[PDB]
């Protein structure tokens, strides 16, 4: 078969092949979070800005997986991207809310591969993951809880203004 | 008639001078709005300059529109401007909704504009459009379409922090 | 009624905004002017340019007006600005005879209002008019008045050569 | 409804939700194309690079599309996105023949949003399309079909030798 | 037949092809008329330049719709390129109004093209024309009737010294 | 006749416009076989662009001589361009093998027009074509037939291979 793979299972190549595409469909959720932040009738810059920004991301992070499974001789194959769980997302804190829960998910999928790189003695694997995947991973998680809780102290009977202020104040827009 | 004229009908050339008065009308109202966000007892700079800089920048559309008609060989005949339609404009609100619905009117008039060049044949009239203000008045319509919803985000039982958080974080002062 | 108000006559407040009328009116009727003489069948560059800079500088007398009756807490009301008295210009001689009348009448204008502040005691104002209007004013009509001269001494049998040597080697033109 | 919308057909805002789909579906085409390529049993980075700007290229315009989709007043609505047409891709001629037949694909799709807005007289649609879209369609065929014509001069007896050498030559890599 | 052709007619082939030939013929006549003004016996440098540099721009105007020819996919045809009109050019007058002439000429070929682009639903030949070739046309005529207004100014009783005049102060030498 | 003619036969000043009209002709030679190797069936850009160069090169030719006439108080006369001697113009060794021949004949119209200078004792037109016509003509004769023996050695069983490579490595391209 390949004239470079060596300590690289099957099982590992389609744990691959399956998170490039939850990186991939978490990519396209941002697309769509942010868009609807862009909206007239929503116009929150700062929000679209940070799922925008994470649509990059995540799609980054899908590459350079891709291109690890080439680098260790597996094959790249791709399914249907699911469109993302919601057409309008609500308020900042109901989109914040979806992102972590989004990213607990990603989360959940690094460490589940890790356990299985682990398990079949593959330690390139679970470095990859460990050096560009799992602190990138904890480090984003922690900003959302940051900016769930952030939120939430903003809202009371005034929650709009509340979400006026965030965008405002503490996500990056110009 | 004309050395230079061609291809450039009556109706176009009359329609254009409709379109200018129709800018400089809204230049005269963007002037009437500024100044009165400059009153004392108003007191929002950032609106203020908003409308200011939209009253240049209407002019400078009707400055475009007659060295068109003197490029096509067509005549600028110019007609009384009528006064703005109210002498107070009320809360940022008001007139953030008055601007929407002129700016309404201008597009329609160009869209109205378009429709005639296209039905008489008048490409260079038509790209004019399409190059100069369709898509100017279609981004200057999303602008205020946002400014509109984050005002209504910011209207509760306290209206007036609310004006002035927007006029402070996002309208541009100094 | 106003919390800054002071000194101010309800007399000088009328007559600021009907000055504000007359130079807004100037401004038009300069910016017609221009046009006229952008015409293909005119083309006269340097006649033009001086016509539209003159627009320009009529609109900033009126902006500055309109700034100081808010610093003084009057209020700005606008009219209806009638279309210029002509549609055609004629000659340069014609269109810098008519300048020179419209001069005249905003200075007389100027001197008017200064004399109403006089009698009201109101030196705010006369001092803006002195420092930002009197002498712009009688500097404008000294220039227009040397180009009458030039332009009256450069008719004869050739005007047509006069006229075009005046707009190449008077006015400003590129 | 909306505050902003105006001269924005349902049908044109679902024609625009549709190209959209289309035009991210040709991103992941690329993305595959272009892993494919960096494979290594295929190996040809030119072709890789190639293919990977494509991908980034196409899901600018979907983001163009989105952008002018909030502009106009629709609402952006993602479907799934289906997966490329292939798994493996075969020769360097056999990809750009299939990149062609895709660019083929959305250009019909282009042309056809234009004949829909023309018909409906969204002006500011048409000059979207013109503006940022038919032009770069039309000189990124015109490229493709370049490099298939040197692609078929190079096969022969010696495939691999022209395949190599096209990459190397005319492609660009480092 | 074509790789890359789509959506381009034969008759809008045909018709790109003719107008080349027209660009061609008016850069050949402003060849002439450039060498004319040269002539000792009529030295005339402004006017030189001032045809020198058409001859270069339709020149370009007909390598743009040749390169616009390939893009598409259409095959390039050249035919005989006509003489210019002219041995002798006569005055500047005589030569701006051959000039203009020409250049409604080609204008109105400009615009049938156009039109037929719009029946034949081509809208990135609709668009090419009106991105490099309607406004520049536009913008030229009026430049000529501009020049043609100020020779006639400058003919009296003294037409040499009207002739010499427009040559140094309005056209552009050394 | 001419206040500057001196030594200037009417059989030169016939000769002179001959051979313009033989550059011209040969720029648009070079013209037509640019524009077919731009074509997408046969894309090779190294080649379009040479004789690109060239359609420049003949031009620039021809005002030279055309300048040159009028210094010597000759008269430009301009005929009709004959269309080039092929519509589509095979290979690269085709092409080449056309201009080499197109060059001798235009090498023997200037060797010829030496020959009637020097039997008409006049060394200024002799001068003239030696100082910027003979040595530029037998430099380009020199780089053809290099061009020439070097695509002839790339041609065998493999001749798409050797005309892609000779346009790669020898021909100018980017
Ligand atoms: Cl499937
Ligand atoms: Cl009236
Ligand atoms: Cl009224
Ligand atoms: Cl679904
Ligand atoms: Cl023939
Ligand atoms: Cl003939």
């Amino acid at each position: 078969s390949s004239q470079i793979r060596q300590n690289y299972s099957t099982e590992v190549e389609a744990a691959v092949n399956r998170l490039v595409n939850l990186y991939l469909r978490a990519s396209y959720t941002y697309l769509s979070l942010g868009f609807y932040f862009d909206r007239d009738d929503v116009a929150l810059e700062g929000v679209c800005h940070f799922f925008r920004f994470l649509a990059f991301f995540k799609a980054f992070g899908a590459f350079r997986l891709l291109k690890m499974q080439n680098q260790r001789g597996g094959r790249a194959l791709f399914q249907d991207l699911q469109k993302p769980s919601q057409d309008e997302w609500g308020t900042t804190l109901d989109a914040m809310k979806a992102a972590i829960v989004l990213e607990k998910s990603l989360n959940q999928a690094l460490l589940d591969l890790h356990a299985l790189g682990s398990a079949q003695a593959d330690p390139h694997l679970c470095d990859f993951l460990e050096s560009h995947f799992l602190d990138e991973e904890v480090k984003l998680i922690k900003k959302m809880g940051d900016h769930l809780t952030n939120i939430q102290r903003l809202v009371g009977s005034q929650a709009g203004l509340g979400e006026y202020l965030f965008e405002r104040l503490t996500l990056k827009h110009d």
